[PDB]
């Protein structure tokens, strides 16, 4: 697997469970943890010292309000670290996406939408930087993509049949 | 010192410097440095573990933008966290306020105001602190209490002198 | 009880049973009353005035939308004060939290997280506060913390059982 | 004096000035006070308790960033308090206004507009209130909002002259 | 009646009619009429233009989205008007709200908070004002508050009975 | 003149003007006048009421703050009304914008960005609009647009030369 | 047909059916069409650059979230383009009419409402500019505001009959 | 040149040179270029047709208000997008990260911090991506991180000499 998806909580799960469909859907090999900056800091370490390594082209991390999960990780290794802003209670999702986007020059995350086409769309982020050198891949993305335009393409009208 | 006053970047200090402000006024013993969750993390995981056997029972954190740096500390100790949020160039400190105070359950910061004012009233909510314990402490802070208000009573007329 | 529980109205329970329930589990003895600068204003003077006589050492305050309470406190007691904002029906505690964290320079205000977050929170950090000086709680705040992280380790994949 | 103008800090002057400018047009006695709820708060009781006999009819209230004064004001008194979000350097005043306009079912404050514009207006309601029972007020009033009107009416064209 | 409430629509009146609760309390005359602005411009200007005629004293003007109601009968009459941000659906009365409170300087209108709890305070506002001069009101008022107050005080802890 | 630029204050034109060098440029001729709804209501009334004897088939309106002026003009005509809401000082124009495009459903303004650029594209659109039935009109903003577009062509580094 | 009605994606319908409604009532042919900016991007620009040549006077385009669609379509056709925001789920809509309404100088677009008020009012406003040369849609766009206005003033006493 | 920097406007160079002194820093070659969705449309189309082609396997885009230039660039190539917000003047580039970070399923951009901050991670980002491929590159980011930090835990104090 050269992809990780890790996530601050398993209630997280019901919005990163949008990325790793997209991984099924393309036939992505991938690893899906439950890592906490919060409440498993040195696990956090350990697992961002490690994903070289471990053979991690990206990580996808998605996080709810204080958002410090993605920026962590990506503070200790040089593997791209995508985030996801998880859509929060009180604030839907602002805290969250403030708190991912808004990293200081040195340390990026690349970040994706609130929500759960934010999930989506850093695994099919991940897929295109990983189909660069992946040809196989990228016929796959390529196919998927037409098959979404295709589908628009062939209902044009909203409108109830008549 | 029973106080750690610490930032993000160099760059906080024209903010951080009036928590410092404070203690000199009550002669509170502080200690000052740069420490960066972003831009020095072992240090950061190091200065926490070791906060309670250096004899901090306050530390005061700073930082802007994506405002990790308060929270990830808190991570790592049980030593009390207070919170800065620096007011950050485009957001004007809502994404330093977000950052800090939107904590999930189990690792609290106490976040104080944007700006200047938060970090001379976390230097005031430190000293409270030990003043429950510090009788001398506690005089001087009713003392600068009284000071403040009795200003205020003094001077009830804002306008010229005639 | 060296902690007070109060709070702007007894629809607030809802969230601030969140922050009695830290103490049941930590074994803190701890007051909860019903305490209105708006509704109560001369008992809330009374009650911040007698605090430090009455043994509270923090007072954890909170309250929706304009909530003013817990900066009133701050202004007539030593005794450091923690706020939670209640998240309002309009504004999504937005309006809570601006009116409790962004306090003048003098009277501070430590401010946890909008909602049940931040109520837990808030114990929480009373909690560790009172730990300092408080070797028995001090072990039980290191033990529930582990168990909170040995948890999230335990089960790092959120999928379906196969 | 019928109307008393307070506000939090001496540094809200530069605002609440254009509220007295209003009365000196309208030749309206008013009284001019810094009254803190955080700084001064056993005044702030006692200036609300003796405000009815003290003979006013209308207070103005100003403050900035967790602006409490207006409503603990109201909270004290029958007296109609008008409230004045002054402009807050990292919110613009949104944190003013929301402190000011969000109060709950019971304790009213008539919020007008953040800043300067504001100041104005608040002692223009207050007028506008005073007025019901005051034709000589009344009728000031009235020409006053005409020479407003007439000057926009006689100059059509923002352009320069040609 | 000295008071008239007034609303952009017939869909207002589930938040307007806690306005009217309050009247029907505290035994206040009052008229209750939709007025728009935008749907009914004309009878704005008649209704605005006749009130000091009709007896008004007092307008209470409530308005959702871009709500300019309040505003546009301030215009029109020099009778103190009070305006009521109903909570819209998209943005949560912050539409209202800022539609409401931001006039310019010559045209006042005094705000309260977002949606029922503003309408009820609308109500109490206009009661104070006219309690100025009417003793039996102003009583009443007192009586009205005192009862808020001694319920809070009967009842200062919200846990369950035990 | 088949299009009237109009404005809430003579302090507007310093944006307004961008929208009135857009019909210089064209060759469009236009009106232009300070008509206030809050300051000049009747005329406001008077001036809607004629717009469509007068000959004009676009109005474009701007206004800061609580921007009432365009949707009061298309409460009282069935002449398109285009509304550009002017940067306010406290709250950056949101309170402009806000006002002016969430109009209820029956009484439409086309609103265009806040600002300079707004005021600028305001002129555009009604030009765009003119340009459906006028083919000179058509031609010079097909040009325009061209040497627009032409001009980022010809400069597409935009570093300094070497 | 002169008026085209499209929308990124078919979720958008229950949205934009409310601009389709206005024209039904009226008796305005018109085209309805899914076109995506981003799932269909070629398709955009094909019809962008027909518009004109198959008779569109007006284009409405509606759109969620990173909102592109109606603005990309403005860059592509002299045709008058208006915008219609589509209530996002996290960001309630601000995502949309921000990515809507902040054209850069020369492209713009003419922006209605979040949501089905803004689908209305789309409608309502093409429908004006149409009958600037169309009198008997005039007529009938008249009519239909007269029996808005009439409705409202039929019922003007909001609460139950009695 | 494996990676090209974009940008809507001249105007926006200010902050995108920020992008380019990190690749000249470390060393990589790179393209510059303005492209703008909405005034040089076809040149959008034809430019990101062409990336694969032209070598590219990293896109950095930047762009202020209706910043539609990234995602209009993601929905015609494979090639990853980065997305830099530049910090628009009213509304401080919320504006420009909504239009950029909120895209639908199906076309991402990976979105960078408002302003300078952003344009450096977002070339620091796409030097990561290149680097798991490159080992020379590798290194030399590893050097420069090495760097920074080094020179933050080389200056612990930010105080004045002494
Ligand atoms: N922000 C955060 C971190 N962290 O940054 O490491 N860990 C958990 N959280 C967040 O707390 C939220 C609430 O988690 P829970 O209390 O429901 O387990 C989740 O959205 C989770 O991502
Ligand atoms: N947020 C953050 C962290 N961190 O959370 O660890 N480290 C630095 N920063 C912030 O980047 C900002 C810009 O720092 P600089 O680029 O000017 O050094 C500071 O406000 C600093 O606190
Ligand atoms: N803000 C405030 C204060 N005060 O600051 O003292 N007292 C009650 N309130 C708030 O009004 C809200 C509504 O209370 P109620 O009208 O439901 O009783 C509560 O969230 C409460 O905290
Ligand atoms: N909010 C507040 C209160 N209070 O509510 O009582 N007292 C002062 N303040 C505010 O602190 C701000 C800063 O005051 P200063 O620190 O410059 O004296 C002022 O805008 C003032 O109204
Ligand atoms: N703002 C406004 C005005 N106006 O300012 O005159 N008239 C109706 N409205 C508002 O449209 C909203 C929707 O009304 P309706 O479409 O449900 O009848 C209401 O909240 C109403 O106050
Ligand atoms: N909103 C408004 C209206 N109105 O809606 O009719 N008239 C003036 N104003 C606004 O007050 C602002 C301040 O005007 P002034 O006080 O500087 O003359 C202007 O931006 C103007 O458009
Ligand atoms: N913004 C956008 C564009 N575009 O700008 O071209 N195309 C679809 N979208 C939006 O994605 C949202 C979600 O669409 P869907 O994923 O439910 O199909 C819709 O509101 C749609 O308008
Ligand atoms: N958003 C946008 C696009 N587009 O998305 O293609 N093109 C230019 N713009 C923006 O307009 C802003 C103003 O450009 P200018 O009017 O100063 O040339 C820039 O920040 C630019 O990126």
């Amino acid at each position: 697997a050269r992809v990780a998806i890790v996530m601050g909580s398993k209630s997280d799960w019901a919005t990163m469970q949008f990325a790793a469909e997209i991984f099924e859907i393309l036939n992505v090999p991938h690893h899906v943890e439950v890592v906490s900056a919060h409440r498993t800091p040195d696990k956090l370490f350990s697992f961002a010292e490690s994903a070289e390594e471990n053979g991690y082209q990206v990580i996808i991390a998605g996080a709810g309000g204080a958002a410090h999960l993605p920026g962590m990780i990506a503070a200790k290794t040089l593997v791209p670290v995508l985030g996801v802003p998880v859509q929060s209670a009180a604030l839907s999702g602002v805290d969250s996406l403030y708190s991912i986007v808004q990293m200081p020059r040195g340390i990026p995350v690349g970040t994706l939408a609130i929500g759960k086409a934010g999930a989506a769309n850093a695994a099919l982020l991940a897929a295109q930087i990983l189909a660069t050198h992946d040809k196989e891949l990228h016929q796959r993305l390529n196919d998927w993509r037409k098959a979404q335009t295709d589908e628009v393409l062939e209902n044009p009208d909203p409108r109830g049949a008549a």
